[PDB]
């Protein structure tokens, strides 16, 4: 029937376009082998097209050397969008492109192929058998020039970073030789450093056949494969608020282009990959779509596909956000290049992600000393009968009559020749000392007041009052407010309204402040009220925001930009160490719900937060809240791991606090945004000491003092307390000096002092050493904490005070919980037995 | 023309109909008559229209057509797209008791304990009819267990309802009236313990083991734990992979919220275990609780796709979106899910739409937050209200009958509250160590015999008939087998001399890690590939048989990693939980990516003892030196795991030598002791000539926590001409003792410290007694100041042995904020500096 057989043709078309893909030839080493007849002439309704010419289209587009998966994505125009580009008789390049796209595959494997020569086994993740990401990275920048564009970052692992690095970044190929010599200059050799596969470069990128230019960078990493994920997006999300462009911008054009690489064994194995993906369109994350390559070489190290992912392709988990995924032949440039500009104008369309799965091979072992035949001879047998992609290209262009045999070798040699003169120059130079690497300390250093006057304190007060007309705020919000004003102007300043007096106060000045984190818009502890909602329409009011115009209208170049996170650590906290980054003199901090799940994110703090300055001379102003203190929550409620903090410090690479009072952690912020020094702060946050009511501060507090890396008691320093009675001298910080203090006016304890360690890390020694002056009468002096004997600051304060103050603190004793395996006890009732031993101990 | 319109039609519901499923419980947001072509039959247009509203487009949205596998999709289109049979009178009611039981659980603590946490399941009853469904479901395939992980939200409501943990245990909690057996170790908080029992199915005659494994705060931590507990019990059954038959009887049944499965990376990092033949377990039942919030948090701000289930599209697995307000729905598709999983061994998702009644912790004020979602939630009748009034509408039970099982069970509840309430106030005590708890009572022998050593050695020769050894791996197989009988053991070897004795002797050894068959360092060739063919030769299997050609009970599951650290040595931890028996190692590519797995070992190997009782026997080897590679190629953070150390909670080790490493691994299997193992172990000193051992090392010896040098143990060295001590671990001996030997320095001794956690506090003494004369005495590592054993060294050994390290002095690099410098040349001046300096 011709009803009959035109349904058939309507499954055949929907079979072709949902699973082509699946028979695509995509694979360059083909390694699985697995992998009627009167009706072609009859016309069928699609406009009316013979069955034959409706197959052909479908072949070409979807059964070549490009597999498309797009049928899974929601939105009905994206598909539309996909279909009409893939589904049509594509104009071929020009031989003029052809030569370019030549020029690079030559480049690409005569860089490889000169090191091999030179630097025998040493080292340098080969691109070789991938040689085509070089053109396809090249038409990913120059589809982003030809939009106007004004930068690509990329981000990317080990396989054929040189390669990059030399051949589309830029980085002078005299500085790679100058690297694998091992002949450091001064600058090179600074602080700790890192290995070559590492390293970061920028430089501007002019179109061979257009009339645009566009800024490409190229951002450091750790080994971690896929870490640099959310540090990529977060670089480039402060790149656009500082351009005006995308979300926090007057333009949607998203001009900043993330463009990240990875293996096709990390990309499936690495959840930060997920996690990094789910932020792609969200509000206070989204940087316009990314560009992805995955270099599927079809190899981790020694291990097959089939024991690294439970799916078809190592693209399968960018389905979660309905990204199209392209698998393209390696061994064809032209149509490796043509999905790069696809994918370009895909991301300009829609502001969401591509994937790009580049199916090709890797030449040499997983490293270039290791022998790949022990555990893959078969894959190795197929790949030794294998001319690269890049005589392949010649041979088509030969082929053609486009370029001749002798243009091709003589372009090669031009290339070599050129290569041996840089090498040879290199290898000339005067070789420098080698030295043991040196702390980084020295090269930030902090008068920096941040006393505020009480028009300002007033005028932050007041903002939480100037509520939009007709605005219901919620019953129990409103006292929140209220008392913010009365704060203000009256003093008894809680912790919660100085944090935002510090940030207020910065926005005032002309200071971007991003502030984020788990339910950080209101507080974890209903504390912040950063947004207010309105209790009948659901709008929101953001108070600190007023602060960003002057009294006169005019604006102060300042903005709060709070936002709730995703539920996540590792990819949240990248990005905000990315986003510090990315814009210096932005004040950036992430909050943690708790200080203990800043675990999750434990990779970060490692390998970037509080190492990249020593590694990779990269800078960051992080600010990291961790909310901390035991209160008989339990294991996971308590502690945000101080000792692992002070035992990662080192060259002076973060500050760590723990404020005991609202002001303190007031000039805490407003010092680290205004000291002009780009280091991580960690700041241990309060949970019920938000609401101890002997917690808070006067307004000369804000107005005529500094912070106070240490803090007496103010019966010492503003009282009638006598110094000269004390003989014991009781050492401390956080929220414990409150019980502490309490039991000692309970027993008017005047033989008993007690000292806050506000900054624990870099030590006070000087304000320390002058404090302890003012105690001459003291014969026992104790370090009391909260945390258990393996934790709090007790294991790096019980080696370090000993030794850097030998006549303070020689036979200084610790009073705590017992070590413990978990941060606390599980029991509330047995938190507050082990609570009072310490407080009676310490008055023993 | 009419034709092709309804083929459009019937693929537009097959592929998007769940867009228009009424699955939102809050509302948030003429051709009929003839007949069409669809066995191949035809169909009146009214029919199929009928048929794919009711399967696609009701309270059920079902995502399917993503799948690649043609069979799949024709299973759930089979089963979907037919008229079904509605629920017996008897299964109605059954429903309607969960529902009861799930509700009146949560008002009865609102009443006595309104100031407590409980993280309350109301708006969500309907998970408890579903997991029932789910479990009955997998009793009437007559499997043996389903074991559960879950987070928070109904936490106490499942524990009680489903898995049976006794209402006065849990009232006994809420009371902080805990006896001596509830208040052991350190403890943790009510919503994060396990439980286990019997489930008895109410209309079938089967029953099946239920089991809830403990975790901790951090969401979605737990999923790679459950899967490798899973895989252990799947192992020892001979169930699954390594079993007989393809039942994978032990059923994963794992619980999620909304935000956390769309946020948490560990979700799709144990999604990608789920096909993986070291890690599948015949596919994991999920639940997400979808409430539509995280705290305070929208969906909008949690995820970047429509559902929060879409991360489970990177496996291909069916989902199913689900109204929670119809819990016969809700029960149907749990059966469904387990009719998938038993047919395909793979996961399927279940995410039911509910909403969260109360705040997000019962003390919390959503309304300031969300006010439209209040105003709603405020306007709706409960689940089990609706349903009730359903069933009285049918007139299949009456009003009285529904009021007085639910006084009933009220009724019941108080009995049991006032019964707890009556019961003697334990007294509270400060928490205790566990390390008491565990102890080996006697002298454990860990040597073999000659015999041992050679047959582990000649089983690298006894080659399958026509195999082709690749030409670099046979000098490994022929070196090994002269080892064996010669001696010059290296310590590759000597690693698989203890697990092929272990193997002999009828232990499971499962063996794991990135590269791990091969070994990253080409070292060990646990698994050999015929340069021919691709086939692959196990020789260490070999020893599962004895010389008669009887079985030994062993077996050697030996498998290279996926790409992770979080998921694997979450789900090695598990697999060690789930069998005690078994040899569990886990091994790093190089220690520092370990920290990629730091909520694993923070919040269970280094703390699940103490915090819930779960002991886990799990080693993790961890390669570590400074060898020039730079910061990520150089150490497994030894400061961190000696800082996470406590009770004696783990045994961390540093061996020196192949037969100490040997005698360590032995121990640790039979020891009794279920305690983590924390090995850093070689790279260059796996080809180090001097670090090798003697036969007699492996056949007359035993683990020596402390080490002398072989001169004062065995050879002519006088330990009184010593008055300058050094006490080290790990490869710099090796340097040490080399720089000792060019300069004849007999002032000079050099002390090894094997084992670093616990502190072998007896030996070290009777060490040092020997050397009378010492003046000085030094501290040595490679390690920056702030790193290695020295920040716990340098404050614990003076305290623990006053008389003996007292003025204890530090010999290392300087405190750095990486682990090493990334040159290779700089790594070289600084290794001379340390060197130098112990010497001067
Ligand atoms: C397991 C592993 C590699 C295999 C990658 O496979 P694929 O993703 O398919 O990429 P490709 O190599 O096929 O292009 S390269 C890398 C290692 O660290 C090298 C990379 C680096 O250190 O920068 P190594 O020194 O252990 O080999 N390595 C160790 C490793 C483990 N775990 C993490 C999180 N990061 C890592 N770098
Ligand atoms: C952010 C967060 C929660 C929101 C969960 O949302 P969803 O996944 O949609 O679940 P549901 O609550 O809607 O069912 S509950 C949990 C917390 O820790 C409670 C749970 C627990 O501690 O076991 P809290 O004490 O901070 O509230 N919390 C803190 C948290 C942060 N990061 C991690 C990895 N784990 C966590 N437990
Ligand atoms: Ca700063
Ligand atoms: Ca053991
Ligand atoms: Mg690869
Ligand atoms: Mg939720």
């Amino acid at each position: 029937s011709i009803e009959d057989k035109n349904a058939r043709v309507i499954e055949l078309i929907a079979a072709y376009r949902n699973r082509g893909h699946l028979m695509a030839d995509i694979d360059p080493l083909r390694l699985d082998n697995t992998r009627t007849l009167w009706d072609l002439d009859r016309e069928f309704k699609v406009q009316r097209k013979k069955l034959r010419d409706i197959l052909s289209v479908l072949r070409d587009a979807y059964c070549r050397h490009v597999g498309v998966e797009y049928t899974h994505i929601l939105e009905p125009e994206q598909q539309r969008w996909i279909q009409e580009r893939v589904e049509t008789k594509h104009d071929k390049p020009t031989v003029a492109e052809q030569k370019y796209i030549l020029s690079k595959l030559n480049a690409a494997e005569a860089f490889e192929t000169f090191l091999q020569t030179k630097y025998v086994g040493q080292k340098r993740f080969s691109l070789e058998g991938a040689e085509t990401v070089i053109p396809m990275m090249d038409a990913v920048i120059d589809q982003c020039a030809e939009h106007g564009l004004d930068e690509v970052v990329i981000a990317m692992p080990h396989r054929g970073r040189l390669n990059v690095l030399a051949n589309i970044v830029g980085k002078p190929y005299s500085q790679i030789f100058s690297e694998f010599e091992g002949n450091l200059n001064p600058s090179q050799a600074h602080g700790s450093g890192d290995v070559k596969y590492h390293l970061g470069a920028t430089g501007t990128y002019i179109q061979m056949f257009g009339d645009n230019d566009i800024e490409v960078s190229l951002t450091a990493n750790p080994s971690h494969l896929e870490a640099v994920d959310p540090v990529l997006e977060g670089l480039v999300r402060a790149k656009q608020d500082l351009l005006d462009t995308g979300e926090e911008g007057s333009d949607n054009r998203f001009s900043v282009v993330p463009l990240m690489l990875h293996g096709d064994a990390a990309f499936a194995g690495q959840g930060v990959v997920a996690e990094t993906l789910n932020l792609a369109l969200l509000r206070g994350y989204r940087t316009g779509g990314t560009i992805h390559i995955v270099v599927n070489n079809q190899i981790g190290f020694t291990t097959a596909p089939t024991d690294s992912r439970s799916s078809e392709y190592c693209t399968d988990v960018a389905k979660m956000i309905g990204a199209p995924i392209f698998h393209v032949n390696g061994d064809d440039p032209e149509a490796c290049a043509w999905v790069a500009r696809l994918a370009v104008d895909f991301r300009q369309a829609f502001k969401k992600d591509v994937v790009i799965d580049m199916l090709c091979y890797r030449r040499r072992g997983h490293n270039e000393g290791d022998d790949p035949s022990m555990t893959q001879p078969y894959m190795y047998d197929v790949i030794d009968t294998k001319r690269g992609s890049r005589k392949a290209y010649t041979e088509a262009l030969i082929g053609r009559g486009d370029i001749s045999m002798k243009e091709a070798e003589d372009a090669l040699r031009d290339y070599q020749g050129q290569l041996e003169r840089v090498f040879n120059e290199v290898r000339e130079l005067e070789k420098h000392e080698i030295e043991p690497s040196e702390s980084v300390e020295a090269d930030q250093q902090i008068k920096l007041a941040t006393a505020v006057d009480k028009a300002m304190l007033q005028r932050i007060g007041d903002a939480h009052l100037a509520l939009p007309e007709g605005f219901t705020v919620h019953p129990r919000v409103r006292p929140v407010l209220e008392k913010r004003r009365e704060m203000a102007y009256e003093g008894r300043i809680d912790w919660a309204f100085a944090e935002l007096l510090a940030l207020g106060s910065l926005i005032a000045e002309g200071k971007l402040v991003r502030l984020s984190g788990q339910d950080t818009q209101r507080g974890t502890f209903t504390q912040r009220h950063a947004v207010i909602v309105d209790r009948k329409t659901g709008e929101e009011f953001t108070p600190l925001q007023l602060l960003a115009t002057n009294p006169d209208g005019t604006p102060t170049g300042g903005k709060f930009l709070v936002y709730n996170s995703a539920l996540s650590e590792f990819a949240a906290v990248g990005f905000e160490y990315g986003y510090s980054v990315g814009n210096p003199d932005a004040m950036v901090l992430w909050e943690a719900q708790f200080g203990d799940f800043v675990n999750g994110a434990q990779s970060i703090i490692d390998e970037f937060i509080s190492s990249g300055e020593a590694k990779w001379g990269q800078l960051s102003d992080v600010v990291l809240l961790l909310p901390h203190g035991h209160e008989g929550q339990g294991p996971d409620h308590t502690s945000g791991r101080i000792e692992r903090f002070l035992q990662l410090w080192a060259e002076g690479s973060m500050t760590i606090a723990m404020p005991s009072t609202p002001a303190n952690y007031f000039h805490l912020l407003r010092r680290h945004g205004k000291d002009g020094i780009q280091r991580p702060l960690i700041v241990f946050t309060p949970k019920s000491m938000l609401r101890n009511k002997a917690a808070v501060s006067d307004i000369r507090d804000f107005t005529e003092s500094k912070f106070r890396s240490v803090l007496e008691e103010p019966m010492y320093t503003d009282g009638e307390g006598d110094r000269n009675k004390v003989t014991r001298l009781l050492l401390t910080s956080g929220k414990i000096y409150y019980e502490l203090a309490a039991r000692k006016a309970k027993e008017n304890r005047e033989d008993v002092a007690i000292v806050r360690i506000e900054q624990l890390a870099p030590l006070p020694r000087r304000r320390l050493a002058e404090t302890l002056d003012r105690y001459p009468n003291v014969k026992e002096k104790f370090w009391v904490q909260e945390e258990p004997a393996n934790q709090g600051a007790w294991p790096s304060f019980g080696l370090t005070l000993p030794e850097i103050l030998p006549d303070h603190f020689t036979g200084l004793k610790r009073i705590s919980r017992r070590a413990m395996s978990a941060p606390s006890s599980g029991s509330s009732k047995v938190h507050a037995v082990e609570q009072q031993e310490i407080l009676d101990t310490a008055f023993g």
